[PDB]
C-alpha cells in the first residue's frame, strides 16, 4: 500500500507515534517519506547482505527475521514480511523499539541526513489530525 501523506500521519498518530520518545509526528512522516516514499512494500538490500523492509525500512540485521541474514537478530520478534503489510502495526511497534535503543531517530540514516533539524511540521500541514 502506498499511503497518502495525511493518511499515514493519521495512522501513525492512532498507533501512538506522535511524540513517541519526544519525536513529533512530522519527524515520523518525514522519515517514512525518504525511507519508502510511503510504500509499505518497499525493500532494499544493504551491502552487508541484510535487507530493509517497509514504510520505515527496518533492517533484518537486528530487528526482524528474513531467514537470509547470517548472524543477525530478530529483536522485534517478527518475520520481516510482516513489515510489508498494508496494516502498519508491526512497523510502528518495531519502530518504537528501535527509537528507544539509545540513538533516537538517528537509527534512520535518512532521517538524520534529510529530516533532522528541518521544518518537519510541514509534513503534517493541512492534515485533519
Ligand atoms: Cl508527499
Ligand atoms: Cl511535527
Ligand atoms: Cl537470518
Ligand atoms: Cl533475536
Ligand atoms: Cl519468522
Ligand atoms: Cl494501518
Ligand atoms: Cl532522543
Ligand atoms: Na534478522
Ligand atoms: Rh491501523
Amino acid at each position: 500500500k502506498v499511503f497518502g501523506r495525511c493518511e499515514l500521519a493519521a495512522a501513525m498518530k492512532r498507533h501512538g507515534l506522535d511524540n513517541y520518545r519526544g519525536y513529533s509526528l512530522g519527524n515520523w512522516v518525514c522519515a517514512a517519506k525518504f525511507e519508502s516514499n510511503f510504500n509499505t512494500q518497499a525493500t532494499n538490500r544493504n551491502t552487508d547482505g541484510s535487507t530493509d523492509y517497509g514504510i520505515l525500512q527496518i533492517n533484518s540485521r537486528w530487528w526482524c527475521n528474513d531467514g537470509r541474514t547470517p548472524g543477525s537478530r530478530n529483536l522485534c520478534n517478527i518475520p520481516c514480511s510482516a513489515l510489508l503489510s498494508s496494516d502498519i502495526t508491526a512497523s510502528v511497534n518495531c519502530a518504537k523499539k528501535i527509537v528507544s535503543d539509545g540513538n533516537g531517530m538517528n537509527a534512520w540514516v535518512a532521517w538524520r541526513n534529510r529530516c533532522k533539524g528541518t521544518d518537519v511540521q510541514a509534513w503534517i500541514r493541512g492534515c485533519r489530525l
